[PDB]
């Protein structure tokens, strides 16, 4: 009497019907660019795994960002690498330009676009209503790609996807907590930032799928609507549910758990207390109202559901009410 399966309620099958190649990243043989064609111009920052540079390609003087990765699992490279390469030229997914080796010390970097990002203190105080509605409209895009394309990017967040807004480009990047879905696989619930993390890992649910990165969605969408980033500002993991459950109320979350028949921590029950179920109405105040509609806490309300199998699909997403004005505006003929 463990926890009951679950498997995703869209694209369920598309890597079992693919080549093994197209999945089997460990089989994969990497072809490597020339280290010599990029010179590292500033540090732009540096995470567990890697630090990143912005830097020039010096064959066509192009800028681009260098991702040097730290000596980690080999498996872990070539796992993004592939990703990387199985989603390049979908819509939003950033490029990568390049792979490189130094072949002294057999250290490796991704090559990246680069993008010019805004600051985000300018976006924060000028995104309008129709701007929201556009980007969340192309990261949906983003996400039904790689989504179909069999791909969980499991990191969704703000800084992972840059906005550069003078030109209207957006790119979803940072693949590399990324896999592939293959339906009954157990997977690690150790992914996305703590703000970002849908109940399903939160409450140790190993068998989830492509619904967590609509839950981070979601969490993006009512801290830009509401204008509090994060929405949910847990202190820790355990925290961060009882911020969930502080708006979505215990209740569902109980109902939830029961369906699958999830085991919590004994001390969760003590710190979940009992919690009714808010309106999202509550959120709304004069400071944030003008970026608030019927619309987009309908669309939230779709997203942010404690069942993973409950949530919009990024297709389905991309059919609400919330984009009609976005989508009529991109019937283009160029
Ligand atoms: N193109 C850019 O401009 C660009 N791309 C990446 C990027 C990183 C990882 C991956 C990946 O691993 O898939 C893809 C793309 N990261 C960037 C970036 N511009 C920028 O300031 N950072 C950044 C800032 C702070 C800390 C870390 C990174």
């Amino acid at each position: 009497s463990g926890p009951v399966p679950s498997r995703a309620r869209v694209y369920t099958d598309v890597n079992t019907h693919r080549p093994r190649e197209y999945w089997d990243y460990e089989s994969h043989v990497v072809e490597w660019g020339n280290q010599d064609d990029y010179q590292l111009v500033r540090k732009l920052g540096r995470g567990k795994y890697s630090e990143v540079f912005e830097a020039i390609n010096i064959t066509n003087n192009e800028k681009v960002v260098v991702k040097i990765l730290k000596p980690v699992k080999k498996k872990k490279i070539k796992r993004e690498i592939k990703i990387l390469e199985n989603l390049r030229g979908g819509p939003n997914i950033i490029t990568l330009a390049d792979i490189v080796k130094d072949p002294v010390s057999r250290t490796p970097a991704l090559v990246f676009e680069h993008v010019n990002n805004t600051d985000f203190k300018q976006l924060y105080q000028t995104l309008t209503d129709y701007d929201i509605r556009f980007y969340m409209y192309e990261i949906l895009k983003a996400l039904d790609y790689c989504h179909s394309m069999g791909i969980m990017h499991r990191d969704v967040k703000p800084h992972n996807v840059m906005i550069d807004h003078e030109h209207r480009k957006l790119r979803l990047i940072d693949w590399g907590l990324a896999e592939f879905y293959h339906p009954g696989q157990e997977y690690n619930v150790r992914v996305a930032s703590r703000y970002f993390k849908g109940p399903e890992l939160l409450v140790d649910y190993q068998m989830y799928d492509y619904s967590l990165d609509m839950w981070s969605l979601g969490c993006m969408l009512a801290s830009m609507i509401f204008r509090k980033e994060p929405f949910f500002h847990g202190h820790d993991n355990y925290d961060q549910l009882v911020r969930i459950a502080k708006v979505l109320g215990t209740e569902d979350l109980y109902d939830y758990i029961d369906k699958y028949n999830i085991e919590l921590d004994p001390r969760f029950n003590d710190i979940l207390g009992r919690h009714s179920r808010k309106r999202w109405e509550r959120f709304v105040h004069s400071e944030n109202q003008h970026l608030v509609s019927p619309e987009a806490l309908d669309f939230l309300d779709k997203l942010l559901r404690y069942d993973h199998q409950s949530r919009l699909t990024a297709r389905e997403a991309m059919e609400h009410p919330y984009f009609y004005t976005v989508v009529k505006d991109q019937a283009r003929m160029g």
